[PDB]
């Protein structure tokens, strides 16, 4: 944990115990799982070290190790692809760079991947004949928010809809409307 | 949450218990029910939260379905507010509304932001005036259904005061009606209608 | 809450939990409430907030009426100490922080308003409490005092009443003692210590 | 509660906390008394605050019984003028001690408040009861039942010998401890079979 | 408790929470046992309590009987301490030890007091420990140190005693081993290592 | 426990210890969880040798304390002899002594680690070079045992990475080796090695 005043302090156990219980009965990489962790991070603004500590309190060693793996995979890809905003390899690895209290700009990015590492072990996936439009949109925004939105969402919301609701969105010709207006229609 | 310090304010993250408390508080409330909505409004006063903090709440409190549904009506009303120009003091140049209210110093706009957010819960998919007092329903019980239903349902530009006072009589059974006739409280605010009819069997 | 601010939820959480199992307008109920306020020091605004967390909307409604009634009634009677109607209504005046003395009085009527409004029971006939052939004087007084603290007309001073019913509703046995020592008119507490021992 | 010339209101939790520990004790049980004796030290509470306590903690009967016995001893104390530093000119006992600055007097009020929760000896050591167990029951009953102004210690020192079973009375003769403070009596019979 | 706050030495009253916890922790302990005494030692170090605080403790944690036995042996140790003058720095003219040590600035004496207060739990109302033909070595060892930690007399160093009895009191099987390795005089920590096998 | 302000010692809070005990309550002495549980505590408090000695007693039975004190003082001797003690000057007292000072953080830090390790060495775990993939063991588990055995048994100053990277292939069975050969990852960071044999 880093305290902007930016000084690091180690974890309080109370902090950790709370999180475990919250997540206690959730599946690894499951959205609720991901949602639970996401909050804790925001509270603390933690270092990679702190994060590795996390793998250990919450995950089976297998799952930890598996995580260690998918993590570094995601790491190199960002590093290699220069998709890392502000990454200069000259100063050490990201894990080396992100350990810095002031490096909120970089640390933030590291934090994102760490979760993403949990999402591992959208245009393919489509709405079933009787799946509710709203939940269909739910799944859609799930997978998209992962990658990357609006024009895209507003597009796929129709494009990827089933025969029934398509006929409906056509009915008012909201085919090009923002997903928000499309939702209201198929609610019935 | 934004915290008062100097003439500058500082932002603070959630405490999990803070979040848990509200969840516990709201756990058994209906989405968009007044108790649901009022529960939150007070919470807002506590933190004076930025747009981010609020969304975080959706995840903690709402079924994923409800989470999406609210966001929908939300982004919609923003535009409507801009389009109708009901937004006091907004310059799109300084970012969208979502961006500006995140600032510790930008409380008035955040104040406005907080308001719309609440209202978006009445737009959820999850008849108020059809309710009448049964032959065996206590007036207080009758009045209960009535008041819940309005605060739940009645349109916004519409004053509850004149209506409540009116329907409290109109929609009563013969039994309770004759009494109000008896003292001529047909037109009194319902609270005085209440005072009278509380003992009936 | 006014300090030398908005609500704490936990504050709200505790009170519910603490009182939840208490009756509307009941004595234990009123007390559970009376306590929270001092801890917080709330405005007319904060109080309306309270109604909603704890009370059904009907009950919310009824209170507003008897309150405003007592307000006029208290003011008209000039029992209200120091009130100058000129600086705004009572509801208006009480919001400024340095005005602690006046804010204190607003709070009181709010409490009183919970008595005998739509809690009123079919179980109601208070003062019917009598000491059973085998009920202890000490609990008997308890039951009595409970019924009274729940049910009494307002213009009626409680003090003289308590000291009285303690003799009147007592059974055959205990009345004689009070005669025996001549304690029939004594404050009940004195009636208690003397009959505290009887079987 | 008074914290460092300024008064503080109660916290619900404080009150919630206290209720919970005392939950199963009887008024005037020593445990009852010790429980309360502690909070006063923690808070330094006013007459109002105490009166509030009656209400959170006691059935209404006991509340009144107390108010009676209290104000009575108050008078009895002032009448006996055992009341140190009180000027009736500056207000009543009940009124004056409410001042944060009036600590000496507030303290005396509090004791009485304790003493007021006031309103036996048949307990004996069985032929097969351990002396220590016997001794416990004794202090339990004694710490509970006392005439005011009547010292427990000399009373204690007495029954410790008197009410023991056959075996142990004999022991105190042997060492000559019949009148000795009980702490010195325990020392000997701690070993008995 | 005495709280250092901004260079003030200020006494603070107990928190019930503070009292409740200590009880909760100690609840299932035997009176005057090492674990009991150690448990208290921690509390004392956390709070730095006055004689007043300390008596109050007897009452929450101890039966009325055990409290009295304590007050007794305590006031006794006070005298012996004065008599042996193991008591460093006390001037009786400014009040009794009980009296002076209640003062916040008086840290040295209160320490000695607390110490005596602790020791007082020993004396209130042991080498027979042996290993059965079928008893695990470790448990035997455990049993031993327990007893020593509870019943050994003061001024007497435990270590040389421990190192000795760990061999002396073992059964044939394990004795043959300590002889076998010649660990007969070794610190017990070294004796432990070998008999883990039998 | 030491408090940092731009560094004063303070004693334990009982709650602190209880937290630790309750969390650690159901673990075997020296088990990784045990070890992990401890490693964090150190981080939270930065406790002195004295404090730690206090800690043994709260969590450990009297036998385990001695076994600990024994191997501890031993590892101390082994490390000093090896001069793996970074910054240690013997003239100013033992490691147990200097590191009790708030400013002697580097050395105490060195002290704290050993204290942990001694529970590993508890005379009351598989040697990593013995860890091999059985004829029928899943790759993922082999690696796991490996990393455990390593974190448990790796010598200091020795970087794990190349080691991890090396043995991960070497110690695989004939079956999985063909697979690793098949795609050619023998020199790859281990993370890339796991991905393949999942199949």
């Amino acid at each position: 944990p880093i305290i902007s005043e930016n000084r690091h302090r180690a974890w309080a156990l109370r902090e950790l115990q709370d999180i475990k219980k919250e997540i206690e009965n959730k599946a690894p990489g499951s959205q609720v799982w991901i949602q639970t962790l996401r909050l804790a991070i925001l509270q603390a603004d933690p270092t990679p070290a702190d994060l590795e500590q996390l793998c250990q309190y919450i995950a089976s060693p297998v799952d930890q190790t598996a995580h260690m793996t998918s993590l570094t995979a995601a790491i190199a890809a960002a590093e290699a692809a220069n998709t890392l905003q502000g990454f200069n390899p000259q100063n050490g690895t990201l894990t080396q760079q992100s350990a810095q209290p002031n490096a909120g700009d970089l640390r933030s990015q590291y934090q994102n991947l760490w979760l993403q590492a949990w999402k591992n072990l959208w245009s393919t996936i489509v709405q079933g004949p009787a799946e509710s439009y709203v939940e269909f949109v739910n799944r859609l925004q799930i997978s998209l928010a992962d990658n990357l939105k609006e024009p895209i969402i507003d597009s796929l919301s129709y494009a990827n809809a089933n025969k029934e609701c398509q006929q409906i969105l056509q009915g008012r010709g909201l085919v090009a409307a923002p997903v928000g207006q499309k939702l209201q229609a198929c609610a019935h």
